[PDB]
């Protein structure tokens, strides 16, 4: 089995690939532009990935990896919320895509297998063309139109503790968010045939955009991030030990 | 920091403390009685804990542990569902408590700090005296009347993958359940001041009971279990 | 796969099985008796094991566990060194054995499979009947006469950081010691067919004895201990 | 605390930075050139590092990382030839380009201490160079010079697996290296104090470097069959060694 994992409580540019307005300051990862006075900027786009590629599966052996990631984000608006942040698995060379409601990871709301991108979004602005009525968490598979969503009551300026996992045995992708301050929690799950939607190797990280209008803005700060992946030697899949993963990585 | 952790995909009596009708068979942990033909039995009560005590906090240093546990259960009814299964943190010497709707871990629905027990229940039968309308997941703190619950649609005979965690920094206890077969998931969270509700050392494990009537029965099988704890200095 | 692991930087009696003069004080594990003034005592014997049994192998599946342990000991003599400390894998019910040069884990220097005990010793006193000329580290398999040893220059009163591992793939048991203060290190390795020398379940821990004479004494303090085991399917 | 770790039982180019003749084939990492017929080549040099930099310490907080690595190598020399030159596990500056070949193992330029080299390595030297080497084949700790600050004799078992384990404990500042040839049940260990914050930069790349002899008959192969690495950087000055019991079973065993 092959394993790769990391856990950061403090950020520094060397281990990350930064794109767009993504910057590291005061130990935290700021995905979108922010004026010196502290207020967000419109039309911003930022991405950040771990500098080492992760192998999601192996065509020759037929093995599929199980993985998990957890991070803490803080979204603040002075002003209306827009556009959101996504955790994404993109092709290794990958360059940013459309901004605004496309969150920098997609080009359209029509399924396009060739986009080879899967993401879990925390959408703060409903786009009439493809979005559910309110702020939501969604699973995007090669299109900005989530294959599943759940309502989310964003607590402005308060920490959000997210946990995403993929179990190769059940092919189930599960995402959950918790706002400790309000004792509120959300969860969502859907089956995803990963070997068909992504390449063998991918970069893992975040993508975030602000609104395209003067008053549709918010900040996207990642305060901590952990990731762990396990690729077996044969077809037989083996979920990860989360009890052990969080305490040794998150708690 | 002190750490203790384990992960079982196969069960064997040696590493566990079995109470009541709790038994290990064919590699799985069966908390409640089951007739040879495979059908559950009424008035059953079973408990099982890891043989090594876990230190939840330290009075002298003021440190509080963060921990997590995950397991897979399978609940089946031929009949009506009753009574449920709970993941519990009990005092080390601890003997079973009332059966039926008390799930073997409590004696009343009135808060009693001296019970020194905290549990996360998967309640399959609504007891008029203290339960919400339907089947639910709840956090119990020294009383069978959950301080918080969430509706749960139990998928009969299908695996349930549960994950419970306690974060000492936020004092937040979070429980989640997933039925992979139906792609359904539930989550619940509530702040718990653990150092006030439990002793420094506890045993961790499960407790399960069946209904007290002829037709209120179900099975409680644990197929795998992991636990991890970290106590700072 | 089944996994069990723990790591202590601070000790407390609840999670351990203490035998003989083994005691926990000021957060450390003291295996042998010590007078209030701080000086060791002769004819002492102490043992301590983790309260949860560990499965070394499985007869039905034919799987053998790989494991590792690491700890820090401090041995001090006011006086001549005796008798030593051992890391041992004993049968679960196991009661102490002969003291003195037998380190509390064996009864003779003649191989006796029925002893079902394997130990890695840090022998501070050469017993003419079975010991190499000086202080040594040795691997004992069902007898106090090590099947392999290595010379060891004990640094009185200075910490010793030990690491022992068992690789089921190669059947190799490897032990190593490091005295950071003197920048000295020792290593030893030998093949051991574990499934033949021990039972499926064992208790893991330490055993230590002092000399049987008035001036053959030393202290045996364990300052930290970690253990990890993995049993495949 | 910041943590980074990985463990490979099978190799693939994407996650590694390959330099020189370093190549990945049949799942293993081949550091030095090898003719199709299987025999090694002279004057070869190969290096390979994990694609993500590792932070060894932090100047602002004064924290120093504790880390460990373990790997399995197989060194082989054809009957008619002689062993040369060796393989090293190294911690080099991030941009770092290969250095002198032959007995310099691709990581150093001289046997005179040069702090500006900012490189620390643990070598498995198969050829004694009169100018700075002990009499026989050895394991040594090199700190900014090819002349080890400490060595230990090593009886290389030709063609047999070598299981190496290297660790650095920030609390004691002790670097410890060990090798085991399971086939022969032989083992070696070496240890020495190293003030890492003074010999290396805050960020480094971790990996291997290997060279073959500069003569027609001084050649050997350098194959890495598996590799694990784990690092932990605290938030303050206070150092905390790693849990090796847990590290090997979860990574090596
Ligand atoms: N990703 C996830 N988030 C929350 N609970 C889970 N249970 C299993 N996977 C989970
Ligand atoms: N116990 C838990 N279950 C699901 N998601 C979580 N996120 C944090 N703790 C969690
Ligand atoms: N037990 C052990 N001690 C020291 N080095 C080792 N390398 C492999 N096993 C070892
Ligand atoms: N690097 C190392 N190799 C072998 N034994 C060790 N004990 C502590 N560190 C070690
Ligand atoms: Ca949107
Ligand atoms: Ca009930
Ligand atoms: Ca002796
Ligand atoms: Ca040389
Ligand atoms: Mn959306
Ligand atoms: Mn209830
Ligand atoms: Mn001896
Ligand atoms: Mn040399």
């Amino acid at each position: 089995a092959n394993i790769q994992s990391f856990s950061f409580k403090n950020f520094n540019s060397p281990s990350f690939i930064l794109q767009g307005d993504a910057t590291v300051s005061s130990g935290k990862l700021q995905l979108t532009k922010v004026k010196e006075n502290g207020i967000p900027t419109p039309s911003s786009l930022g991405r950040a990935f771990y500098s080492s590629p992760i192998q999601i599966y192996d065509k020759s052996t037929g093995a599929v990896a199980s993985w998990a990631t957890s991070f803490t984000v803080k979204i603040s608006a002075p002003a209306s919320f827009a556009d959101g942040i996504a955790f994404a698995l993109v092709p290794v060379g990958s360059e940013p895509r459309r901004n605004g409601g496309y969150l920098g990871v997609f080009d359209s709301d029509v399924y396009n297998n060739s986009a080879q991108t899967v993401a879990v979004e925390f959408d703060t602005l409903s786009n009439s063309g493809w979005d559910p009525s309110m702020k939501h968490i969604g699973i995007d598979v090669n299109s900005i139109k989530s294959i599943a969503t759940v309502s989310w009551d964003l607590a402005n300026g308060e920490n959000a503790e997210i946990l995403i996992t993929y179990n190769a045995a059940t092919s189930l992708l599960v995402a959950s968010l918790v706002h400790p301050s309000r004792r509120t929690s959300y969860i969502l799950s859907e089956r995803v045939d990963i070997t068909n939607e992504l390449p063998e190797y991918v970069s893992v990280g975040f993508s975030a955009t602000t609104g395209l209008s003067e008053g549709y803005i918010e900040t996207h700060d990642v305060l901590s991030w952990s990731f762990a992946s396990k690729l077996p030697d044969d077809s037989t899949a083996e979920p990860l030990d989360l009890a052990s993963y969080l305490v040794r990585n998150v708690l």
